[PDB]
């Protein structure tokens, strides 16, 4: 029986057997008042205290969200859907600690992605018990509000100020600062890690002055806030909140009255209307996301980044080889997960209209010009591959590389990786390659479980990544020092060294996607 | 009559006449609860306070340990045996201060070696009264638990957590921080110094976060924790504790019950079985030594060293010219202290099987290949010398040089020496050369006593070493500034300058044992 | 009526008219218990408090000292004799402040020289009213005990521990830290300045840990503690205290009894015997001076200097062109202030025996070899000039340059000057040139008084020196910025730039006395 006294009252955890050892899991500890009734769309309010023992022995409710129903019955998409009940009452977090209880362990805090519209901390691929067992770190993860309920903004109105889900994340970081030592953790050694919108969130904690003293360092897997889907302008945010009011019968002349009417709607009516607040969207649309609220975020984040106004610390950033392919089967014409998706030039063109809907004809022709000068045979897959690369370079890889360059120019060590291993169990088809999201299970150590039929080469790859990530959290340096491994060099402007992650051989390379990123970074923003 | 008020009560010392002056010695002050009954194998518990005056006028009990009986009646080995009664009640320390009492003197804290299995602070060659008299420093030394009683580990179980003897050392450092100012010492100027396992211990205090604020700088004579005998893996430590239980009738299903049964054994039954917890050992076997306990030591020490996770301060490190020869007469065939030990090739081969018992045939042939390409005459002593060098390079010299390189790469000044003077009184035979352990008496100033029949050249050598060591403790710089001495340069990666210590002429040289250390450091660990 | 409340009680000062303005002088404030009866030869004890107003309107008693009677009636020597009554009751200091009272003025604390045997703060040439008036700084000066009464040492015995007069200086610095703000001064901007033994004293405050927080920076005029007369070894100090006991009837077996008998002697009997505690002395003999006491001075000062163990701050150091000439008329044969002192080779030789009495024949021939290879005519004055240069290079100039090199190698800015102006009023004869002591009146601004018949060129020179010294105290940089002056460059090892001070033109030069100093610094100490 493991019972821990926190600042809000006692919590009871449970013992898990993991690889011949034990891990103690405390699943579903509350970290804020449930944001119901009058609290809907406000910043999270802090917890009052319980007398008695809170049983943290099962995952809590996931936050309200739309679900992906594009492939019912299919593991490749269903594994990202929420696996506990959906509820507005969803502000909880999970703690995994080594047994015996550690003395001052480094803490890894995971922030899930999902476009800021979806996601939950309870998915199988985010289970922190392997990292706790193998590296003797404490792993923490939280649920945070998503969609309009997390990110609706009428900027400057404290009834719906924006960024509520980022404030939920921040309050969970505060919870670790105040309580993690009772679990054996060191509040002075806390690394954030997250993937896609979870990575963009981590990068915004580097910018937010209220997060500055709540963590030590940061890991960004496939995402950063300069990615084109990550931050909503003030103008589109007010537009979208007003469209949402229109669609739900809540248009009013007084803005505080709009919010009060939105607070009377059942969650389902809000969720049903979210897709439509925008005149056209894409597979990557973030309808309700982070905004410049003058609170969490004090200025446009591209200005803060450019002028060095962010926490000075080490970062670990990287991307997967085929980031853009997952998105093509959610609307590009000619694509299917159930065939080889060979498309024509005309299809490629229609595909750019799907992913770049507000963009000029010239802008879309510029994309086609840059990506279709082929090397070289008339390969059938030319256009299929070009579209996946357009979408992955624009939305993920070039923005991660630009973020890492700009961050590292202010004097801190940064380490960049390119993940290029396709999981032997991947249920999506071969043409999609090394997809977005599919490094996560290697990071959390799932291939360390021999019972699961990953290959031996994947066990070794995951074991090495897990060690590099734990060394980065503990020591700021993501080396694997014992097994004659390739040394991971810092990423600097000028040389731009990165490390490739694969089952065969790790290589130091330079200037990832140089010619493509010059296009997206220096030309495309003009268009 | 000198009486000093400490935080635990009054202590009475005694006056010694040393070289026409006086030194005050306080021998045998307790610094912890005697670790008896239920405290056996636990961390040391702090002292409660005595009313009345503790008489610190004789050396205290040495900790329980096996004794070297290989050469009864022979000074060369008997001088390292304990010279006070053996007892589990042995947690005491000694303080030597100058008279008149100094104002804010620098403090040197000696940690004895002995493989972590043997040793005591009361040996003649560790008598701190000469350093106190000549350099006006305070010298402190402690007894710490050795063998299973100091280092038994069931890792993570606080009944036998491991590293107890390192925690004994640490508590004695805490005792100096809290009490040394009452003796005239400066707690902000404390240098640790130790030899062999005492040096490895000092290097682990550089790694341990709980020792960080307990000392200023460090001196490592013939030892460091990366030496192959210095740290036991978790796996061999549990194996050995379980073998010990088996041999004493204490095997149980519940681990806490194993410990409780071990607590009922008389010390002698424990000591008698220590040699046997391992299927074969060598003259250098450390059956119960430091382990990674998650407390004193938070991670494998090679990782901490490599990634710069250690106290940033100056170090003084060095080795003796013939470190490995002392060990050859404790089991290598053909060797004897009573003849010239000329051995054959076959003997050399059998000798590698004695010192490298778990090592593959290929591994042992690699040693022979590297050390027997002779320059050049068919000298009878070729194989005798090669074996002493194998054992001294592998176990002491290459690991001290690698430790000093890796430490100095993080920006701190380090100074390396090579001691090459053989004492004119050495009772071992000439072929053993400048043996392991035989710089100690020069460091503590024993040749300054003219009554003892060292030569005049040895008086001057010791006087110069004593001054360099005191200057290093006081000022971080081991110069002898007044007598046109060779200037001791910092040891850097790249140049690797070291200073030779001898009676004739001091030289600055570079890259000590370069070709040999490349073998032991970059190749042998693979084998 | 100006009355100031200090921590010990009220003091009343007096108003002076200086150059059409007013200065407030508080002359003779006590800063310690009078060191009489049982306090004779002990460290100064702090003051108890007076109720009522202490009238600080006249200079206090000078400390007991022998007087220079070599030239009665002659201003050149009499101006250095004490001008108030001699008394053991002499621990007082003087404060000059600008009117109106300043707000947070920089403070200059003057320490007089006199061989540690003589001197007083009340001499005309140390009158601080000109500096207070012209630069609006506060000037402070103290009387400190000299001769045996200041410096008798039985090292380690607190009845006569040594360095009492340095402790008197230190207690006066403490007095300024605690009280100077009530006078309008800034305790965080305090520069020490002193000449000859006053400069050596200032250099020892840079070494003493108890002085470290009592001042900001330092000015050394003609003196430093590495000069050969400045620090007495432990062995000659005990010898001299024992000779003093012998000559006064005070030899005893118990050392504390020797001191008690010395405490019963009238001061005059002590003063009468001081010349004789040494078997031969010279014009530069310091019979009772600073020693290594383990309190004020924790180690030999050459070791501390060499290994960088001193306060890190800026220094201003310099010497006069003919430092050694003043001493030649106090015993070298053939010399007289009343004729041109042309001497022969034989006289030069006898002269070296007067100044280097314990030195070998070889040592004295080495001096003659180095200084008599003439460039070149057979000039009658060759030997007269060579002797003045021997004495000035050995005792003042080479040691000031070595001190400045060694100090500046640890990273701080130092500025060196060579003063080469002979005062138009100098009462000594022309052949003595720019004598020791005769920059002082330029530093304190005496030529600013037009009524005194210095030349116009001397008024301008003094005005520029006064500005450079005040800028150094206030800003750490001794520039004169307004009058197209030569910029004073920092003195570095390697280039060794210094600034010449004269009425004609200021020059930047390099490597002052290079060939001579190599002789005194690297060869002579061996002899
Ligand atoms: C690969 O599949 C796509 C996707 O559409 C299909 O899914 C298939 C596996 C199959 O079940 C099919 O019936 C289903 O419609 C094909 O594109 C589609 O082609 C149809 C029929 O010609 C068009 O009229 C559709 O609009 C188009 N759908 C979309 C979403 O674009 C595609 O041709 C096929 N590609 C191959 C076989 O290479
Ligand atoms: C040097 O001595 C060794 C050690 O053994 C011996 O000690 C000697 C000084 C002597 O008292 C001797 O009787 C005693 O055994 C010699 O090696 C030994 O040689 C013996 C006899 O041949 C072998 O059978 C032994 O096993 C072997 N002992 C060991 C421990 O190896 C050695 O030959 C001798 N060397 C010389 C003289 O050069
Ligand atoms: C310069 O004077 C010295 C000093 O001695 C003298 O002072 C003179 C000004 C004068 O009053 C004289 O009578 C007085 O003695 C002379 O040296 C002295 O010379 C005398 C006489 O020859 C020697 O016997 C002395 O010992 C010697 N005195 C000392 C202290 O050395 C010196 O010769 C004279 N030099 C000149 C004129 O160039
Ligand atoms: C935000 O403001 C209007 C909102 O128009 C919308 O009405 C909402 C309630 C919702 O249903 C939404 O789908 C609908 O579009 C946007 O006006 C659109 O602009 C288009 C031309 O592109 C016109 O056809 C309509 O006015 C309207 N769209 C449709 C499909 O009817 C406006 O574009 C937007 N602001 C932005 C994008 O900055
Ligand atoms: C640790 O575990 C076993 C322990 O075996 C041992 O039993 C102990 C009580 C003790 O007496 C010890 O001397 C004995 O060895 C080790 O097994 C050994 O392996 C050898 C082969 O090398 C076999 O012969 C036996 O099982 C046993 N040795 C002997 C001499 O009988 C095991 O080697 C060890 N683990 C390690 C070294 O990692
Ligand atoms: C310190 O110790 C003795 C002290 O001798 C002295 O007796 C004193 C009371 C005093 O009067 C002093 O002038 C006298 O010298 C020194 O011994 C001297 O050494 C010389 C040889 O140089 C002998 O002639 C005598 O013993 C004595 N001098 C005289 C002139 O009579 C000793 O030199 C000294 N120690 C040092 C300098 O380190
Ligand atoms: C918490 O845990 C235990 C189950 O073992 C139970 O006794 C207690 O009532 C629980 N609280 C609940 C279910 O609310
Ligand atoms: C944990 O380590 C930190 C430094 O990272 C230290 O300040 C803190 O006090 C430690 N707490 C422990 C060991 O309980
Ligand atoms: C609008 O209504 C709110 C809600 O009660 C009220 O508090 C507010 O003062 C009104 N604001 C404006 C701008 O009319
Ligand atoms: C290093 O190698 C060992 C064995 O050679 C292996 O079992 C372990 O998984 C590796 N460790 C890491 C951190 O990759
Ligand atoms: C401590 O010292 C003195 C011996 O001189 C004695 O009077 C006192 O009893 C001693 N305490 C003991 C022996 O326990
Ligand atoms: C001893 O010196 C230290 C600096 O090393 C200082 O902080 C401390 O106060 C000193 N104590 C004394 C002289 O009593
Ligand atoms: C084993 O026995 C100990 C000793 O009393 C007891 O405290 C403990 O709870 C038991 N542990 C296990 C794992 O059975
Ligand atoms: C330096 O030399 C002196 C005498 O020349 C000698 O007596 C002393 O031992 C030496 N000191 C050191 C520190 O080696
Ligand atoms: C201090 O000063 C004034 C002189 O103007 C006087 O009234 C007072 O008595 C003096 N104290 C003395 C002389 O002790
Ligand atoms: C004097 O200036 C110092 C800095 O040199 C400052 O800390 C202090 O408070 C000042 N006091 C005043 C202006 O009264
Ligand atoms: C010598 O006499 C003093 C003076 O009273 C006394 O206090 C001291 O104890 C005695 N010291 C020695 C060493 O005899
Ligand atoms: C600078 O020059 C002026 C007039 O030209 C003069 O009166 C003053 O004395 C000079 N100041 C200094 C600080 O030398
Ligand atoms: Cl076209
Ligand atoms: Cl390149
Ligand atoms: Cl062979
Ligand atoms: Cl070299
Ligand atoms: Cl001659
Ligand atoms: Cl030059
Ligand atoms: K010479
Ligand atoms: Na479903
Ligand atoms: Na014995
Ligand atoms: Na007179």
């Amino acid at each position: 029986d493991i019972i821990i006294a926190t600042k809000n009252g006692k919590v009871r955890g449970m013992q898990l057997t993991v690889f011949g050892g034990t891990v103690t899991a405390f699943l579903g500890i509350p970290y804020a008042q449930p944001p119901l009734g009058r609290l809907r769309f406000k910043k999270p309010q802090s917890l009052t205290k319980w007398s008695d023992i809170w049983n943290a022995t099962k995952y809590a409710n996931s936050c309200c969200q739309n679900i992906d129903q594009s492939f019912p019955g299919f593991h490749g998409s269903e594994m990202w859907n929420p696996n506990t009940d959906l509820s507005e009452d969803c502000l909880y977090l999970n703690v995994w600690i080594p047994a015996p209880k550690p003395k001052n362990a480094t803490v890894l805090i995971w922030i899930y992605g999902g476009g800021f519209q979806t996601g939950t901390s309870s998915l199988h691929v985010y289970d922190g018990k392997f990292l706790a067992r193998v590296e003797r770190v404490i792993v923490v993860s939280m649920n945070y509000r998503v969609g309009a309920l997390g990110f609706l903004a009428l900027p400057g109105n404290p009834e719906a100020p924006g960024n509520m889900g980022l404030f939920d994340q921040q309050l969970a970081l505060q919870w670790v600062q105040k309580n993690i030592a009772a679990f054996g953790g060191n509040p002075k050694s806390v690394t954030l890690f997250g993937e896609s919108a979870g990575a963009a969130s981590v990068s915004l904690h580097l910018l937010s002055p209220g997060s500055h003293s709540l963590f030590t360092r940061a890991i960004l897997q496939s995402g950063s806030f300069n990615a084109p889907w990550a931050v909503t302008s003030l103008y589109e945010a007010r537009n979208r909140t007003l469209n949402l009011a229109k669609l739900t019968g809540c248009s009013r002349e007084n803005e505080t009255e709009i919010i009060k009417c939105l607070r009377n709607k059942d969650p389902q009516e809000i969720l049903l209307n979210e897709a439509f607040v925008v005149p056209y969207g894409t597979p990557l649309s973030v309808n309700f996301g982070p905004t410049v609220d003058g609170d969490f975020l004090t200025d446009m984040p591209d200005i803060l980044l450019e002028l060095g106004q962010f926490k000075k610390t080490q970062i670990l950033v990287g991307v997967n080889k085929d980031e853009g392919t997952a998105f093509l089967v959610y609307g590009a014409p000619g694509f299917s997960k159930d065939n080889n998706s060979i498309i024509t030039r005309k299809e490629f063109q229609e595909g750019l209209k799907i992913f770049f809907p507000g963009v000029s004809e010239f802008g879309k022709e510029s994309i086609l010009f840059h990506y279709t000068d082929w090397v070289d045979d008339q390969r059938p897959e030319n256009y299929r591959e070009a579209l996946g690369d357009v979408v992955g370079d624009y939305n993920f890889i070039c923005p991660a590389l630009e973020f890492t360059k700009k961050f590292s120019e202010w004097g801190n060590n940064a380490f960049f990786y390119y993940f290029e291993h396709r999981s032997s169990k991947l249920p999506w088809p071969e043409w999609m390659g090394v997809m977005h999201g599919y490094e996560i299970e290697f990071v959390f150590g799932l291939p360390l479980e021999r019972r699961d039929q990953y290959t031996k080469a994947e066990e070794i790859l995951s074991r090495s990544i897990v060690k590099r990530w734990a060394n980065f959290a503990k020591y700021g340096n993501p080396q694997e020092t014992q097994n004659q491994s390739t040394s991971w060099p810092v990423f600097k402007s000028t040389e731009q060294k990165y490390l490739t992650l694969n089952t065969e051989s790790t290589r130091i390379m330079t200037k990832l996607r140089a010619q493509q990123c010059r296009f997206w970074t220096s030309f495309f923003p003009k268009v």
